[PDB]
């Protein structure tokens, strides 16, 4: 038993960590196979970044501009191309610590494992949730861009994100595998609004579930609601509008304690209308939204 | 910017990682050079753990009784010897994954990564601190013996700890890898008192210090203190009593801050007596006790 935020072993990804050079500007790169994928602000300055012609400054650079080594080991550049937001660098060696791998992308709501990253040197790993506004709460600073998220199922590594850039919020903000941002987000210098944001519903209803299974069930009451009742209290608090699709995928972990979750919706609603008045769930003085009912199964069954 | 309850990249540990198998009990063990270390608890079944005589239970094994598996690689047990609560399998081959490591008994108060394993196979990563009272809250189900702490200095590996065994109060508790337990526990199913624990004053600091590098001031204030003053506060609030070591572990912070070590012990005072009033400090509605001052440096200077 037992409950805490748990990121994926970082070792597959941790092979794959390059450093990028490009001018006087370093990153952080992904190897897989034999291409390279790196953030394309690489190729910019500081004066550049406000707002960056990125087709006429990458015209300027070639393949031996772009310095890539692997630890100590430095790697040819055989080509280059620029894919949305993210440049991909051929070359000419497959990374022989190729996991088995996808790039996927993911849904707002959804959690995964960043291992922050500085000159090709992974510092540490860290879970975390895609806001419902398609920014994250991470820790990085200067130089962690390329770092990626990532998601692993058995031997298959699930890459969903690559860090770009940190807002003037303090927010962060990247982009897929592909280099498509998630959100209204551009790769410029420049005040940029990340919208409203919402707690996750379905993830605190799934951390309540996996407070009962380790024994906290203090907040547990004699009542119940109704999607539309709840929904009400949902709107008051901003928090994301419960459906029976988000009911559906909290179906294991109702069966497996028993409790309906329209009766746990009443937990939740009474938590919201009344606050935790000083106590705590599984270590916690706020409604935690950064467990998935799949991690909560996959924590609770011991998933290797 | 951004300040994240942070593990160590895994990947070193994840390599030494192999599955241990004795009769009808398999765990972890973990593999460094050619010996694979486990707890000794691998020998027993479930009517022995009430109370084991670990002794006679090993005469009972011979070397090709205890099955160690790495993968899917079955290594050759050569001999076998029990040191305090571990045991140690002399293998015929040594681990071509070792990292650069040691073996060090941490201090209660000090923080670790958790690599949580179950049949030999690495689930997740985790951060937490040894409690003073020599316990740790962690997330561990059946199975997960013999995973391991650890912190890492560049490509050095200390571990700290091996798991054993959870308290019927939902603990966990286990061993430096000399197999010496941390606190009063024994290797055995029978109630055990894990005693009096307190909050890490000086994480507690360090963690205000984090908060301010990273934007979040509104609990300073225009008060100051003595160590005297603060410790009957820590007294009467179940916190470590502050000392100048303390004082002088933060001094770096205070510092990159300049806020006066004593300055920010008047703000843990207000927010001891008055509370967060329904606000938070870097995401957290509770004081955080897991973060030492060397964590909050690392993580904020961004070392790899
Ligand atoms: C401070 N930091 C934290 N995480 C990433 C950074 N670095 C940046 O934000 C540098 C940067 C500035 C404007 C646009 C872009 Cl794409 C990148
Ligand atoms: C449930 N669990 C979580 N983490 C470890 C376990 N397993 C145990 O506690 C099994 C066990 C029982 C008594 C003594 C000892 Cl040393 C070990």
């Amino acid at each position: 038993s037992g409950f805490r935020k748990m990121a994926f072993p970082s070792g597959k990804v941790e092979g794959c960590m390059v450093q990028v050079t490009c001018g006087t500007t370093t990153l952080n790169g992904l190897w897989l196979d034999d291409v390279v994928y790196c953030p394309r602000h690489v190729i910019c300055t500081s004066e550049d970044m406000l707002n960056p012609n990125y087709e006429d400054l990458l015209i300027r650079k070639s393949n031996h501009n772009f310095l890539v080594q692997a630890g100590n080991v430095q790697l040819r550049v055989i080509g280059h191309s620029m894919q949305n937001c993210v440049l991909k660098l051929k070359v000419d060696t497959a990374n022989p610590k190729t996991p088995k791998y996808k790039f996927v992308r993911i849904q707002p709501g959804q959690t995964f494992s960043v291992l922050a990253c500085y000159n090709g040197s992974p510092s540490g790993v860290y879970q975390c949730a895609m806001r419902p506004n398609f920014t994250i709460k991470g820790s990085f600073l200067n130089g962690s861009c390329g770092s990626v998220g990532f998601n692993i199922d058995y031997d298959c590594v699930s890459f969903c994100y690559m860090h770009h850039m940190e807002l003037p919020t303090g927010v962060h903000a990247g982009t897929d595998l592909e280099g498509n941002f998630y959100g209204p987000f551009v790769d410029r210098q420049t005040a940029q609004a990340a919208g409203t944001d919402t707690t996750i519903t379905v993830n605190v209803l799934a951390w309540l579930y996996a407070a009962v299974i380790n024994g906290d069930r203090w907040f547990l009451n004699r009542f119940t609601t109704t999607l539309n009742d709840f929904n009400l209290v949902a709107m008051k608090y901003n928090y994301e509008p419960l459906t029976q699709d988000h009911v559906d995928i909290l179906g294991p972990l109702s069966a497996q304690t028993g409790i309906a979750v329209l009766d746990m919706c009443a937990s939740l609603k009474e938590l919201l209308q009344n606050g935790m008045n000083g106590r705590t769930i599984l270590g916690s003085a706020l409604l935690e939204d950064e467990f998935t009912p799949f991690d909560v199964v996959r924590q609770c069954s011991g998933v290797t």
